């Protein structure tokens, strides 16, 4: 899923290990292409909300087992090139998983709607879904991507996806789409409960964020106000919880949304960019949004493609589904008060792998989840303040 093994040392080269700037909607940062339309900045999130990079702890902080704040974390290039090496070994995980590839796929596909023109006859990117890729001469040049992977602000455990807006476009629950950025470290993890028995696999961890990106990759998010959308993206026995006739009443709002994307393309005449054609963005939103096209090239939105792809991405693609392709031990309910942060390093393939996890065959660990175990295995597991 990423081809090449990066290092954080590695010389910038503009295609893929580039300084690089977010949307301010600033100084430039080392970002890593891992993957089409996946870029990866091993700095703390200091850039997507307005001076939230005080990075320093509040006057008063929830502290364990909810918060933690250290100032110094991720400032080392050793840290952030065990991050790099973190986060790309979490997606890989993912990706042997049949189940992480069609997502990643489907996340990788999800290219954020290009509804950036006030005229409805006219395709133009939304510079938000976009960042500007430091050229050689200080210069610097726009390019689309779906996916960032950023590590924390304060709070370290405060993980999430996150998406920039527009003045009347609610682009993650319109359909549209909108560049994704999660904030996520792999070098700690929380610990549950059914003594502290055990502690959450990171990659379950970063599959519960890939699942809501790709919700607002496709426009299907559910408007924040436990959050339905938490609901939905966990998965399992608590999914039921939902009124089938708020599902239904949803799963019906981001087909009629499909369908004026399928009408906006359509109606289009113009295109702005030097990048694509008008045609070559057509079939690729053709591609998104699984559209049909006749012979005189008029797209239609398929309601049985939609309603396998709502399904797969609303129903297939969960925590509780994840947990079961990763033979892991996860909270059951997304009640399960985390009464620890740990300390981690699941780089070495002696302490953590793309296969069995921390739960290593062939060692004491593979059997009860005893690589999860905060006791048995306790090198890696170091509980914090
Ligand atoms: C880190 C990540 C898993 C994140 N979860 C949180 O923010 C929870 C919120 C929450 C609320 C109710 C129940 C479960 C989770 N914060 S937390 O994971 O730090 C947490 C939850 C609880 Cl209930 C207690 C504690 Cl001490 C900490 C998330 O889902 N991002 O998409
Ligand atoms: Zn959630």
């Amino acid at each position: 899923f990423v081809n090449k093994q990066f290092n954080y040392k590695d010389p910038v080269n503009g295609v893929d290990i580039a300084y690089i700037k977010i949307p301010n909607v600033m100084q430039p940062v080392k970002a890593f292409k891992i993957h089409n339309k996946i870029w990866v900045i091993p700095e703390r999130d200091t850039f997507t909300n307005p001076e939230e990079g005080d990075l320093n702890p509040p006057p008063e902080a929830k502290q364990v087992p909810v918060s933690y704040y250290d100032s110094t974390y991720l400032s080392t290039d050793n840290e952030k090139d065990n991050y790099l090496k973190g986060v790309t070994k979490l997606f890989e995980r993912i990706y042997s998983t049949d189940l992480g590839r069609m997502l990643l796929t489907s996340i990788v596909r999800g290219i954020p709607f290009w509804g950036g023109s006030t005229i409805d006859t006219e395709l133009k990117v939304i510079d938000t879904n976009c960042i500007n890729v430091i050229q050689p001469d200080g210069s610097y040049r726009s390019e689309e991507l779906n996916l960032v992977i950023i590590g924390p602000s304060a709070d370290i455990i405060q993980f999430e996806c996150k998406s920039f807006g527009h003045e009347v476009l609610n682009l993650t629950r319109n359909g549209y789409g909108s560049t994704q950025y999660i904030r996520f470290s792999p070098d700690f993890t929380f610990g549950f409960e059914e003594a502290g028995k055990f502690a959450t696999d990171p990659a379950v961890t970063l599959a519960h964020e890939l699942i809501h990106a790709g919700h607002r990759l496709y426009g299907i998010a559910i408007n924040p106000n436990v959050s339905f959308e938490e609901l939905r993206t966990f998965g399992g026995h608590d999914a039921k919880f939902i009124d089938s006739l708020q599902e239904n009443e949803f799963r019906l709002y981001y087909y009629n949304k499909f369908k004026d994307i399928a009408s906006t393309l359509n109606k289009a005449k113009s295109i702005v960019g030097t990048t694509a054609s008008l045609q070559y963005m057509k079939n690729v939103f053709k591609e998104k949004y699984l559209l049909s096209e006749d012979t005189s090239g008029k797209f239609s939105v398929d309601k049985l493609k939609f309603d396998k792809l709502y399904k797969m991405l609303t129903e297939i693609y969960t925590e509780d589904n994840f947990v079961k392709f990763f033979k892991v031990l996860n909270r059951k309910t997304y009640l399960n008060f985390d009464k620890a942060v740990f300390k981690i390093n699941i780089v070495p393939k002696v302490n953590y792998t793309i296969y069995d996890g921390f739960n290593l065959r062939n060692t004491n660990l593979a059997a009860n989840f005893n690589g999860q175990n905060t006791e048995i295995n306790n090198m890696n597991f170091t509980k914090l303040k």
